[PDB]
């Protein structure tokens, strides 16, 4: 599992659960191209967005539908959403996890690059 | 002064001098385009953005270039920028302030809001 | 104003007002001794802590009262207070920024040091 | 396994290994008494502090040995230490995880409370 993240509620002290994200890569022609897709379960977590074979060197947009959590929630949030875009495996394969923690007018992510 | 953006460096405990940073509208095709863009100062602060008048109701987004940054600091990092996107909604007087604290493997951003 | 913090509600996108904290300054005897303490201004700033000559090297603490904080509006929070623990040193001219973000399940801190 | 520290290092976008910690727990005379210690593996994790026996209600106290961390790296941090006190299972037995994020002049504490 080259890539996996993790969504956290700083209100709740809870996973963020059922919270929806889209995988971009940029294409040729510097457009986003979507890639993967899911939402996180009841530990807050997604996993299995790709594969090894499929994960090449790029640079790859995650955009995390932060407002649609908060809004379920009845909170109105300052953010549309939490978007994290990075460069992946240039220097060769990598795992990659993508931590989020969530408030309604802030939001932190964090990356876990192992080998 | 309706719209400030302020940028902290957690490496070094000091404002992140010198971000380049451009803020987008998005229009009514769904397409972003530019609106302001600027450095921050000595103080890691970036002011003047916008006017009141300029500064409508709609959906923004703040790109800030923290990966030059942390490449003219000799420090390889994980994100290519960082981003902020929200509505931009006058419920009486609104003043934005986007604080963003960055690390070379982690950003968190916040924004305060004030009449 | 060697001495300076700042704290900010991630929940309600505002300065956190009203904050109480208080400031010590480790003994001798291993012991902490208070030394300054007062409460945020409208702005979540708190200045005049302490000044010039007072402020010599040593390691201090700042305790923020974070739960009374979230107990006045209604908020459970997990944290008793937050703890920012921290030695000085003056290397050259040094005026220190601690700056705080408040989650009812979450903190984060930093500081900004300046000449 | 009733309490869990998870530790991560913003600089290296790594799990932060060999991190020292040690809990505490307030006694009836209102002092800290040692509860358990232990440090971070490789995966940045301390698991089996205590059990569901052992861990009753309270206030505890985790203290996280931020700066021996930083200087082992050779980086001179703010921080002495990242402390994290809280009340404990006062509406019955939780789960407690602990997430530290660290960076050398900034760290973000966040809780994940489960039944
Ligand atoms: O760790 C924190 O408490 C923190 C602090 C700031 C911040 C810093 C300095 C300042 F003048 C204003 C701020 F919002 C911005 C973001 C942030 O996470
Ligand atoms: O407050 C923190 O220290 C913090 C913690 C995380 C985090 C989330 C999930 C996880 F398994 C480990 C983490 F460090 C993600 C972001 C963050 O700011």
């Amino acid at each position: 599992c080259p890539l996996m993240v993790k969504v956290l509620d700083a209100v709740r002290g809870s996973p963020a659960i059922n919270v929806a994200m889209h995988v971009f890569r940029k294409a040729a022609d510097d457009t986003w191209e979507p890639f993967a897709s899911g939402k996180t379960s009841e530990s807050g977590e997604l996993h299995g967005l790709t594969t090894e074979e499929e994960f090449v060197e790029g640079i790859y947009k995650v955009e995390i539908d932060t407002k649609s959590y908060w809004k379920a929630l009845g909170i109105s949030p300052f953010h549309e959403h939490a978007e994290v875009v990075f460069t992946a495996n240039d220097s060769g394969p990598r795992r990659y996890t993508i931590a989020a923690l969530l408030s309604p007018y802030s939001y932190s992510t964090t990356a876990v690059v192992t080998n």
